[PDB]
C-alpha cells in the first residue's frame, strides 16, 4: 500500500538485468558492445556478477571519451585487452593483452538509497540533493536505479492520492 | 590533504569495531550486554559480522523498550531467545525458547555515504535532510558511522582556525 | 538554564512599557508625538490598552507618509481607527482617518515561554523582522531581527543553530 | 479576494464548537470523557470556555499516557481530582482530593495564526516549519484550528485558481 | 526544443514594443499619458530608445504619487518639465520649466535574464529570489518582461501539454 | 557607507580592466596569450571593446581543450585563425584561413547584478542560486565580476571583525 524505492526503481518487474560493468572482468570489446546497444547515461560498477557490491558508478560519455582515446594512445590496447576500476590489474595468465586502467572516471560516491525506502523519502532525497540519479540497494548489494526522470514520471503517475499533495 | 567520510567516522585508526548486532544470531543477553556496557544512541543491524552487510540502523532508546515489553509478558522470551531483525523467524533446533522480532523498531533505510566521500559532501547531507546519524560503507560492507554530533565537532574545528572550507556550510 | 522569548523581548525588567498604538483611541497628535519621541522601527496596535489583544503591527516609515498627507477636515484632533470603520463618536467632532490599507494584520506571534532555539528557528526559516511576544492571548513583548541577532552573539551549542 | 485561515479552518459555520480543555476546571473523568468521545489528534487549552484565551495544546497521546500512571502512583489520584496546565494549582478547598498536574505534556509554544490571514502564507509556513497544526486566532482568541491534513485537502480542491500554481 | 525566456517574453511577437521611460528625455507630460493610458505595474527606465540600455525599473503607483505631489508644490514643474532618474538634471535649452528628478523611486537593480535562457532557469530563480518581474535583453540590450503572472500561466499552460518541464515545477 | 556589488567587484581602481574576448574579433593566437598571461578560470565575452556588451561567460578548460583541438586537424586552425562564439562569422577578407567557432562552449546565461545592488543581496543570490560567478553591469555595460570566492572572502573580512552583526545575519 506504501510506495518504496524498489516499485519504481529499474528494472522493473519484466525488464532486463541491471546494465552493470565489473571492476575487473570486462574487455575493451564488452564495453564497447555496452555503449553501442543501450543508452543509459551511466553504469553502476561492482566486484563482481556474484556479490553485485557496487563499486561506483560510471558514465556513458566518460568511457566513450577514455576508450576511444585508450585504442588511440598506441599503449597496446585491443579489443580483448581488460579494463579494470581498481587501483591495481588483477592477476592475468601469461599471454595476455595490455589492460586498461579506468580508475579515474569512475564516481567512488555514487548516490544509494535502500529498496524498503519510501518513495517520499527518495523524491525528497532528489530535490534536496539535487540527483541526477540514485542506486538502489538491499543489504550492501546492488539491486536497481533510479533516474531524475524516473522521479518525474512517478511524480506524473501520482497526478491523476495524498502523497503527491505534499510533493 | 581533503578530508574524508573515513577521517570522521567512528571506529577510529586502530579502535575496537562498530558495535554493531547481527540481523538473525544474537540472543536477548547478547543484546542486554552490549547495551549494559555501552552509551551509544544506536547500532547499526549487520546481516552477520563476516558479510558486515548493512540491514538497518536500531535506537538503543527502542531496544530497551523492547526488551523490557518482552520481559513483563513472561511469555516464554528469555536470555538465551534470539532477537531477528527479518521478517520471518529464523529456523531454531527444538527445545529453544520463543524468538524476538525488533524489525518494528529497525530503521531500514538508514542513510549511507562511502568512505571516500568528501566530508564536505556528508556535512552539506546532514545540513539538507536533517540527518541524526550516517553510516560509512566501502564495496558494500560497513565500516563506521559519523553522528549529527561528530559533523558539529568537525565543523567546529574548523569554525575558528581552512576557514573559507567553514564557510561552505553556508552555501 | 534555557534561555526563553521573555529573556530576550522588549521592554525589559523595569523598562518603559511597549510604544503601542491603540485602535479607537488614537488621535493624529498623540501618533505623532510618540513618533516624534521614540525611534522605533514600527509599532504595535491593541483593541485597547487595558485589554493588549494584539490586532496588528505598522512601520513607523509608513505612519508618516499616511499622516503628512491626510493634513495637506483632519486635524490634531481628529482620532485614527485602524479597524475597517470608523468607531461611534459625538455629533461635534471633526472627520475622522483611517490606515487600516498599511497594517500588518498578520504579524508573527509567541509565546512568553517559547525556547529560543525555537524563536531564532521560526527568525531563519519565515525571515521575520520582529516577533510579537504574548501570553495567553495578551501582547507582552516585542523581538525584533537585532535582538535575535544579539542573541546569536551571545552564544558549542552555537553551530548546532545552524 | 484571497483566501482566508478563517475560510479553511475548524469548525466550520453551523458545526459545534472546537473540543477545548480548560486549564484549571476540567476533572480526571471529564477528559477522560472527552477523550473516549473523540478523536481528535489533540485539543487547545484555554484560561476558560468564556475567554478562549489560549494556553496551549496538548496531543491525545499524552493526555491518555498520563492520566493512566497517575492511577498508578498512589499520590491518592482519582476519578473525581482537578486537571490544571498551569504551574499551580487553582485555590480549592482543603477537603478536596489531591489534584493532577499536566503542565509537563502540554505545548506551551503551539503555533498560531489570525484568521485574517490569506491562506497562501498559512500553506507556506506550514510547508516551511513543518508545522502538524495551526491555531487560528482573532484579537487574542482563539477562533479554530487548521491540521496539516486540512491544508491538504485544501490545497486539493484548488487544483479544481492559481492560488493554486502559487503554492 | 525547450521553451527560452524569449518564448515567454512580453510584448509578444509584432505587437508594440515595451513601454519604456528614458532616463533623461522625457517630460512630465509624456509619463502622465503614459500612466494614465497603460495598467501595467511598472516600466523600464532605458538610458535612451536607440540603446535600450536597461538603467532601473519604476513602479506605477510611484510615479502617480511622485508625478501628482511634485505638480502641487510648485516648484515649477509642469507639463513640458523633463523628467530625470540620473543623479544630476540633463543639459536642458535655456529658459525651460525645472526639471523632476525621480530617481529616489527608481530601482536600479532590477532582475535580468537573456532572451536565450530557458524557462526552467527563468522559474527556478522567479522561484528562489521571489521575483515580482525579470527584465529580458538581447546582448545587453533591453528587449522584454516577464511578470510573476507571465511564469504563473507559463506553468499553467505547461500542465495542458514540454509537460516534464511541468513536473520539473512540481519536483523543483 | 552600505557595501555594493561595485565595491566588491573586481577589478578594482587599482587593477588593469577585466579580462575579456570579445565575440567576432578575436585570432586564436590573441586568445592563446590570453590563456598564458592570465590564470582566471573564465572570461566574459562582449560585443566589443567599445561597447562591453555582455555575450556570455567562457571558461578556461573550454578555450584550451577546443583550441588544441582545432589546430591539431588537417586544413584547421593556425594562430591568425579568428575565433568567435555568433551564430554566424564575421565579414572575412578572401584567403584568410578556416575560423573557429567557439559558440557551443558558451554560457548564453550567466547571471548579472547591477554595480549598485547591495553586497547583502548580492549574498544572498550566490546563496540561492549557487553561482560560481556572477557578472557586474552598470547600465547594461560589463562592468566587473565577482566569483564566488570574492564572496567568501568578503564574508571572511566581515567575520574577522568584532559589521559582525552583518555576519551574524549571513548566518
Ligand atoms: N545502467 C542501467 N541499466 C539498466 N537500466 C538503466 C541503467 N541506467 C539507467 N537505467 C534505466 O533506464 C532508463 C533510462 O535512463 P537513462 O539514464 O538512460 O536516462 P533518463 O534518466 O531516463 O533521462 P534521459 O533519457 O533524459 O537522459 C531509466 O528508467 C533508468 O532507471
Ligand atoms: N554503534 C556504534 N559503534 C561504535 N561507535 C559508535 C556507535 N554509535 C555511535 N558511535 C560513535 O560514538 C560517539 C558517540 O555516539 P552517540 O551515539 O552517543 O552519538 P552522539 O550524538 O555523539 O551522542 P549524544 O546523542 O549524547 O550527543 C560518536 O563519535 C559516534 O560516532
Ligand atoms: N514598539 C516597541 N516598543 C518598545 N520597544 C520596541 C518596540 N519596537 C521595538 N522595540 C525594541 O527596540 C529595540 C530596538 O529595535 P528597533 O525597533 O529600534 O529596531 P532594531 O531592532 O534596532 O533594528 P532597526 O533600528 O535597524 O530597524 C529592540 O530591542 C526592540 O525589541
Ligand atoms: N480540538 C478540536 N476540536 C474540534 N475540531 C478539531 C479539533 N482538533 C482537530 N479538529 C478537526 O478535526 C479534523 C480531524 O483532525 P485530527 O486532528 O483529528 O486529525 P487530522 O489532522 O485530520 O490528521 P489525521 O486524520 O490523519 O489524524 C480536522 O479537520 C481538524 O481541523
Ligand atoms: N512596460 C511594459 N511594456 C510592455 N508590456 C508590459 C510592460 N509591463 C508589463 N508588461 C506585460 O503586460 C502584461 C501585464 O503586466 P502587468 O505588470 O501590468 O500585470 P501582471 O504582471 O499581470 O501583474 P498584476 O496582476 O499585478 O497587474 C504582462 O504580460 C507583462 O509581461
Ligand atoms: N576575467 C577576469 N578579469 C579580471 N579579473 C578576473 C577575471 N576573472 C576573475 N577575476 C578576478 O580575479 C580573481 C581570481 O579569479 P579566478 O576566477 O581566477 O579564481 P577564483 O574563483 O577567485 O578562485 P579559484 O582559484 O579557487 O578559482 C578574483 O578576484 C576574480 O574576481
Ligand atoms: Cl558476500
Ligand atoms: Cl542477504
Ligand atoms: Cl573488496
Ligand atoms: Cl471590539
Ligand atoms: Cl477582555
Ligand atoms: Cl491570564
Ligand atoms: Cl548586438
Ligand atoms: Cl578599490
Ligand atoms: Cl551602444
Ligand atoms: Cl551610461
Amino acid at each position: 500500500h506504501k510506495t518504496l524505492a524498489m516499485d519504481v526503481m529499474k528494472p522493473r518487474r519484466n525488464d532486463p538485468l541491471l546494465t552493470v560493468l565489473t571492476q575487473d572482468s570486462m574487455t575493451v570489446e564488452d564495453v564497447e558492445t555496452i555503449i553501442s546497444e543501450t543508452t543509459y547515461s551511466g553504469f553502476p560498477v561492482v566486484v563482481s556478477r556474484e556479490s553485485q557490491r557496487l563499486v561506483g558508478f560510471v558514465l556513458r560519455r566518460d568511457l566513450i571519451i577514455s576508450i576511444e582515446n585508450a585504442r588511440k594512445k598506441q599503449d597496446g590496447v585491443v579489443s580483448t585487452s581488460i579494463i579494470y576500476f581498481t587501483e591495481h590489474s588483477p592477476p592475468l595468465p601469461p599471454y595476455t593483452p595490455p589492460t586498461l586502467k579506468l580508475r579515474n572516471i569512475l564516481d567512488l560516491s555514487p548516490f544509494t538509497v535502500t529498496d524498503l525506502t519510501p518513495m517520499e523519502i527518495v523524491v525528497d532525497i532528489f530535490r534536496k540533493l539535487g540527483l541526477r540519479q540514485c542506486l538502489v540497494t538491499h543489504n550492501g548489494r546492488l539491486l536497481g536505479i533510479i533516474t531524475k526522470k524516473d522521479v518525474l514520471k512517478h511524480i506524473a503517475q501520482m497526478a491523476n492520492f495524498n502523497e503527491f499533495l505534499e510533493v
